[PDB]
């Protein structure tokens, strides 16, 4: 069956995506910086009858990404979809932004996506066909969010890469799209809430409260809500879609 | 089974959407101004082993839309999705636009969508649950297309309606989204090409050639390509998406 | 020597635009269907040393718009800029939208803009040069606003017209742009607030307070803020800008 | 008189902006990594009757940007506007992108803007008032351009920073906007065309001609066209505008 590699699949949205893709019929490579959670997710999948393999990789490292993609391609017998999902999101008061903070966020969120794109392109060529590249964006990648200058800008960058890649890779039978979540219940958001709440000298949940006011559907997102959109982007039903970054955010930003 | 009503389902994109929804498991109401084609499509669906009913309706007439929706709800045993697909697309040289031309296009493309939204809202309420409203937009509803002032503006209006409706109806558990095709092989585009070519003093095909140049995927769209996107919008996989007008245009416009 | 015609110039934003354009050096035609206010504004301008003429016109009527533009062109001795500013904005709960309401709003907001574009195109042609067409849009023309389905969709339509016109008329040396205000202190907003507040059973000001929450700059808009943006759109400094609908809304929507 | 600092003002768009701001009445700090051109431009301004000072700075370095702003603030007697204009734009075939290429482009284009924002914020606070931050974006910052993955994404990031900054800094009476040029006749574009043409094995001018096909106005941009837009963004007429990245690209992208 078809093969997909999902980065940051050890937990949160990445894990949800991996599980959904397995349900969709994909054999999946669980790629993550965290060896323990990657193996835990791969095990959960295999225990339920699916086909998964854990792959340790730091997406900020170009050679590691290529190695991860090739390992998955050889082991799973193919390569049809890559989901560049791994990412970090520290809240960043503008006056306190440092070169170190920018490097950390961009090396993972932006370079990681570029490396994933390149490795997938070569993998598709070696398999002798086209493919689907799916990147993790955010509604903050469409509209700069408050207190998230570095993160928001990194996601805008991902959307830019998504669009240029869609145009440049089209002749190779490759499409490039992205998914844009809103406020999702994962350790990532919990941390943003903590930083923003603490910085405002307010109780935990304050950040969630402020951002949740802009969610039209009136509830935070489940990782599965995002995975459901990614399922479409990994399916042939999205074959005629490219360069798009879909908002699966409960209606925070409208396009 | 879940129930959906598709306007303009007698042919083209509308018919393709209806057939795809049937494959997805929906009982479908084939709504069209053309009674003969609606009945033919419904018959085809029923003879094939699916469930459908044909309803004659001019979407520009509010009472006829409510009647069509209610007939579908009673006959099919429920109402879960409405696809306001019917539309017209005459090319309109700016200096030649008349109020008659504006009325013709807007009465179907804009008013028809408003009536569909209202009728669906009442059907959902009578059923005691939420629902999905899906509107036919166009890439021309995101970026004004040359020689298509009236058509483009009508689709921008449809997207505006889609967004306000998404915000106003969210409390009722109703989502409102749209699909934006590119250049689809149906009699609608055939006519635009003929009009644009003649006005330009160029042989037939000038329109297709000019617009086709912006399609990143380098191929024209099949009605089924659009139906594949609508399938997602009709599925529970789109539950957390609202107020979006997805581009399933082969990459003509990037969002 | 430059000439501009501003529709809906009898009060609010239109009047502010007219006065600013006069300060910028334009001879201005005060177009409005309100004879009293149009003549009062023209009088105010002429008494201060400026050059203006009042012109009676219901922008929903194509012939009247052409006649108004031609009267301005002949009386003021030229025609360089048209500002299609006149508009109406009733709040419209979705369930109660009627064909009459849609017609009232669209005949003024949408058709009025089309007639203005056409009339200006002919005027520029008769003057032997190009020109600037400026349309009144709204942040609600970029993102559908709650309780404003008909109004929002009409402004989305205006933006669509702005874009197609920009592309279609470029060869004639004509640019077409729009301005998008936020919450401006004029009788129009006061009425929206009254309608929304009444519908909700809230004291006057409820609507203003709710919509104001999204204004980044934390203050309501003055008609002069909008006039300052239009000044740019009417000046040669905007010569290389076309097809754009600028947000001069205090930061409600971001592009 | 008001004070403005323009990075990359030694040539191209930056020089044009500086000269226009001088005409508008500003005292300007010519900041550039090229000491020769910076002093040459400052010299031309002072000899012609204006007030300017050359400041050497590599915008990729945070400390240097702060030092440049402070030198400008002390020497020119104030600080009211900053134009983070400096930038680089290499064409980058996706398969050939290296971490080195990304760092070079992002350290200048993205970090440079962050440092400028921070330095400006502190300068404004020290001057005891608000201010205007203006960043150089590009139409490629709204839509990913072919063969320009790294450059396009860096400009998307700039827009992201522009938006978050506008929201975060609003309380300080600071607005943050950007300008988006199209194809401008400067050494930067000349180099992009050379790279793209050589890569395609086609004569010089190939890239220029291909990209120019998307310019609605049908003519290449002059640095002064961009400076004209920045003039508006530096003037009080843009006081009620924030978080916007205006397209002064001849109509390549429409918002
Ligand atoms: N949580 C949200 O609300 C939200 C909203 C929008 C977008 N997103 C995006 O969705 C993606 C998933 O976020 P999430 O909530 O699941 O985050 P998370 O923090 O819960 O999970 C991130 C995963 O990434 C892995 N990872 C981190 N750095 C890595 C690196 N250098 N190399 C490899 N793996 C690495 C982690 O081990 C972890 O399992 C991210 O790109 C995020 O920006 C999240
Ligand atoms: N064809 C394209 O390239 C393209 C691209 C973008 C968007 N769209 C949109 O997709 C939708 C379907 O277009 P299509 O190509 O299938 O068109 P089509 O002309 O092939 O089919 C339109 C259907 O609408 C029905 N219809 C027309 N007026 C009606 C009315 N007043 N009431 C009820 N039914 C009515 C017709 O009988 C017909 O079956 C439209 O909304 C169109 O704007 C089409
Ligand atoms: N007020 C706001 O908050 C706001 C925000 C965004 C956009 N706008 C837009 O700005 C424009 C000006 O709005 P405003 O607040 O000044 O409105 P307003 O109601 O205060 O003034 C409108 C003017 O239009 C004239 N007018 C109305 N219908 C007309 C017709 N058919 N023919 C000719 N003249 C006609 C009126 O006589 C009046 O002088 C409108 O297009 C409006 O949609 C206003
Ligand atoms: N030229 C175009 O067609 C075009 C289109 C869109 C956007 N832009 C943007 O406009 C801005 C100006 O571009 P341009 O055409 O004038 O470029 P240019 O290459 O002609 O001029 C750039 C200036 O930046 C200075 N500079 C470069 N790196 C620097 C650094 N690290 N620190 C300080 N100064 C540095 C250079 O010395 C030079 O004077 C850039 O941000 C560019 O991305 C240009
Ligand atoms: O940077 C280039 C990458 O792809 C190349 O094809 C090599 O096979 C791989 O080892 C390398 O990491
Ligand atoms: O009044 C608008 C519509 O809704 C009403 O409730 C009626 O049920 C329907 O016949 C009518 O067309
Ligand atoms: O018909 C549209 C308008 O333009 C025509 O060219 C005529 O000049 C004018 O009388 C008419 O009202
Ligand atoms: O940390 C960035 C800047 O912070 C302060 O402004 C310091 O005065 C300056 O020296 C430094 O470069
Ligand atoms: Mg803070
Ligand atoms: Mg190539």
């Amino acid at each position: 069956k078809k093969v997909a590699l999902v980065t940051g699949a050890g937990q949160g949205i990445g894990k949800a995506i991996a599980l959904r893709l397995v349900k969709d019929g994909f054999a999946v490579a669980i790629a993550d910086y965290n060896d323990a959670t990657a193996k835990a997710v791969a095990s959960e999948i295999n225990q339920a009858g699916g086909h998964a393999v854990a792959v340790k990789v730091d997406v900020s490292d170009r050679d590691q990404v290529f190695a991860a993609v090739e390992q998955a391609r050889k082991t799973l017998g193919g390569f049809d979809v890559i989901v560049n999902n791994a990412g970090v999101a520290p809240s960043t008061p503008i006056e306190s932004i440092t070169p170190e903070i920018v490097d950390k966020v961009y090396n993972i969120n932006v370079k990681g996506v570029i490396w994933g794109i390149q490795a997938a392109v070569e993998a598709f060529k070696k398999e002798g066909h086209g493919g689907k590249i799916i990147n993790a964006c955010s509604q903050a990648g469409h509209v700069g969010n408050p207190e998230l200058a570095v993160y928001s800008s990194s996601k805008f960058a991902v959307r830019g890469l998504t669009q240029t890649a869609a145009r440049d890779l089209a002749p190779l039978g490759i499409t490039v799209n992205g998914y844009c979540p809103g406020i999702v219940k994962t350790p990532m958001w919990a941390e943003i809430d903590r930083q923003v709440s603490e910085a405002a000298g307010k109780p935990l949940g304050y950040g969630t409260a402020e951002f949740a006011k802009r969610i039209t559907l009136g509830r935070l997102s489940e990782p599965e809500d995002v995975a459901a959109c990614v399922s479409y982007l990994a399916s042939p039903d999205s074959d005629y879609m490219t360069g798009q970054s879909l908002l699966i955010d409960g209606g925070m930003v409208f396009n």
